[PDB]
């Protein structure tokens, strides 16, 4: 029994046991109890907090890559953005400030996250404000220490 | 070590690029392709089984180990999820043409037709040069059918 | 003593107790009370609902694979098909819509199953319609929620 | 990092194939073999004891652990079940020849004959290059006999 | 047997330099550039991806293997760390101009503006010929904006 | 799994395990448990005790270079100096005599370190005296055996 | 192929020498300089970075390949090891003058002063025409300092 | 790992592994575990037994020159002499007959070495007699077959 944490779009985890330490994308989604499989995105959450998309037929050695967290979410489209310089992809059109501050690896209570706009004023994303990643352009997010 | 890779765009137009490092990052690939700003471009290694694997700007990729000689770079703020002949794929542009689909499927585009398979409803044929909108609600399912008379 | 449910082609189950946690294909067929052994197919029903054929001399560790369900049916030929994208094999020439929707892992009452024909009209398979899998070609089935 | 496996067709013509992954899926094998559409092809790992094990397109298979160096890919909508010298086998094509049978049996095809054994009735001999129809009703039982002169 | 490399100063004025060794040390580069004392000069190979890599006086550097044809030498007792469009950079001189930044960024300086991005606060635009002081506390983050008319 | 000692500006070490033998500068800083990544300098500590700066996106084969020690420290500026003739860079404005004598590869108890001033008096750096490297000029240090 | 090389002595007095072979040996150089016995003379090619590389009588040296046009020949039974501004050097004569040191350092001797750097002790200034004894115990460390007023 | 033999003034070797096949003089001395670096002479021992001095900052391709032996010794002065017609330099004021006969490439047991004085009697250097190369003049040594 291989235990992996499966996260949803809100970064709530569910413990899942795998019989094969090298699952496919299908095996992860099936074990997560999600259907139809073709409607769900699966993204291994790397040790450096990077989200790496996996294909349903792509084999992935969890042990070799040191991956113990997986993200599964219903998605027909992935949105591209940056948080503290990390290239990321988000499977849901919306994302909240606390999730961002979590992706950044900071204490969400102690930091603020802004949509950084070069040359214009930055837009602060509130902890529970759902930010629309469907905006035109690649969204650039950065965390600021909350004194 | 000069590594030659074919860099494809959303239209599958290729350009040869020579790399000094056989294990480049996504950032290095986009830079070598002569594209800026780097943060506005998606890079997807085109695997030998024709699967498109997105790469991050900081993600190292051994081209020799993975047997990858083709790379896709395209301007993209969002990736669209779809299936072609059962293959899990991602497309960096809102549009994709029938010739690209049949190419992703690994068929000779002249001898095949590609359809958007609608379960329980009539299938919609995608013309070779018709720009198909992958931004439609739902995950688009495409399948290639042998075209009796190459038209 | 390992208890396993043994299914027939109609997915009617019978509990069978095994003295060996690593049986052979013959041992399963014998324990299921079917003879002659050479006229019966045995397919381990994997956790992801994939049917993996077993040989009469092939040893199979049920615990390692987490397999607790087995399908036994008389068969001189296996028919190849897909259900919601899963590579499957069926030991009988016929299969019903309710069995397909069961293989698909859906609630058969809440879903409809179609034989997907690319470019032509799709054929809906009734719950108790026995579909002839001996037709030329690989049969492709997909389940749709019944709105 | 190139893993070599021989890929056989229904007539037992082989092609060497190099894999980047020593544990490919069935899909990866068929794609690497250059066969399309993938959904129309069956893949069966040829085990060291001459057993043919069907693989799914999504089923991972450790070639090295199983000691498998030969693979069979063939266009197939149906597998036919038969026995050769007591070995449980499946053939993805409706036809099989005596030389292929004697090959599966691990005997020298020149020194042996293969018969379709019929219990209580007369046995039917399968010629080396006779293509035998496995679509006959029932499970086909084949057995090899030494061609002792 | 003459290997040509361009040597840049802090203002990006270049001088062609011929080397007898395609793998010189940092000392050899500075000496060949005609700079003294050598211990007062920093040398940073300008990589093909516009990355500036500091070299030690005793560090051997294969120019051909790295595809490096441009070199930066400048008088420096301290390197200042900053970012331009996400690239980790070091500048050996306390000052840097907008045109130099846009040059490091690989953009057409006429068609772009460069800003010092301040998260949550107002951004400071760096003029082409404004000499910006990198000695400010913190790591300086610069980002280029298209001067779309 | 590659184990490396990660040093701070005081040369206090922490063992860090890496999943990749060719990490990037970001990957090292992330694994060391330091954030934000953009505020930290990383310097591979070469076998000849030379400190080679690494970029956040610069891949570094630790095995090829035989590097098993890494220095990570928060830094907005690197200071240039010499110790026993070695071109070095220090990420912090201050450096102690014991660290210098350590960089020099000498036994700090058996040696004295001086800031060599040509033509003027040399300044001895105490083991725990924090020397200000932000002074104008390139600092030249040389170690002398304490007779 | 007449190759012209400047031959310097311990005092850095030059004499032009024409060579028939662009790849001479140390023996050939000393002979061409008009010095005998050959076995009593050291020859050190003066590299472009001002480093002095000793040559053996039988050692071939491609002047064109190494870009060397200056050669040092001097009577010597022993070479002395020293440093100037961090450069590893060898001197064939027991004595060396401050002007030669500042010349080896590549500075204008009028605008600079050269010191024997003593770690932890006071530095000893070497005058331009003071003959410095390199036979002192230890490796001598010299460093040039800008002379505020050219004296 | 590039293996080179490092010799001392007595021609005793120590195996040393190099990470770079083109080391500098510093890299050799550092790997040899000698300090301070500025107090040591390094001389590549050429295939024809010629000793070629290297600078601390001089790059030397061991493979191109076919060099696998290196001599490191503490030295502030090199002494010039000839053995069997070979122009040589010795970093230590003293040298023994066995080392000379070794430099000459002869069997030290089967040969005698003399300081050849033209017109005067030659002085024989005993195998373990330490000969003072600080004598005025260039020392001329020649090996004689010991019948
Ligand atoms: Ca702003
Ligand atoms: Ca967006
Ligand atoms: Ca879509
Ligand atoms: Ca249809
Ligand atoms: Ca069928
Ligand atoms: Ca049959
Ligand atoms: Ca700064
Ligand atoms: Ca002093
Ligand atoms: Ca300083
Ligand atoms: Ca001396
Ligand atoms: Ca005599
Ligand atoms: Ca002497």
């Amino acid at each position: 029994r291989v235990a992996v944490q499966v996260f949803d779009e809100n970064l709530n985890a569910k413990d899942v046991h795998l019989t094969d330490p090298v699952p496919t994308g299908r095996q992860i989604i099936k074990a997560a109890g999600k259907h139809p499989v073709d409607d769900y995105a699966v993204l291994a959450w790397m040790p450096d907090n990077a989200l790496r998309p996996l294909h349903l037929d792509e084999t992935f050695d969890l042990r070799q890559h040191g991956v113990e967290r997986i993200l599964v979410a219903p998605s027909d489209t992935l949105y591209r953005f940056f948080i503290d310089g990390q290239d990321q992809e988000w499977p849901v059109r919306g994302i909240t400030g606390v999730v961002l501050k979590t992706l950044a690896g900071v204490d969400p209570a102690a930091f603020e996250v802004f949509l950084v706009i070069p040359g214009d004023d930055d837009i602060r994303v509130e902890d529970h404000e759902l930010f629309d990643l469907a905006r035109k352009g690649v969204e650039h997010f950065q965390t600021v220490k909350r004194k």
